[PDB]
């Protein structure tokens, strides 16, 4: 038997061009700063990152 | 940045020993049928079955 459960999920932005990300530079050091991967390349967080996908 | 998403998913019982079940027995015929292994292995269905992870 099957039923529906109710349950969340974490869905990702990038800070700097507000676009949906799942690849994703996340800072370290900030609460809630991720980047996708061309504003990495682009404009550069002046903290570590790490890449998560 | 994150934020939470809600959204469902579907969880599965054995028709015969109530149970929570990941690993499953899946009844081809009936609309909502399920086994777990070892009531498969036990009482076993008379329809064609595909067992499901
Ligand atoms: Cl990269
Ligand atoms: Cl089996
Ligand atoms: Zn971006
Ligand atoms: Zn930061
Ligand atoms: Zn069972
Ligand atoms: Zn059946």
């Amino acid at each position: 038997a099957r039923t529906k459960q109710t349950q969340d999920r974490f869905v990702y932005t990038c800070n700097e061009c507000k676009h949906h990300v799942e690849t994703r530079w996340h800072c370290t050091v900030c609460e809630d700063y991720d980047l996708c991967i061309t504003c990495y390349n682009t404009k550069n967080h002046d903290h570590k990152m790490e890449k998560l996908g």
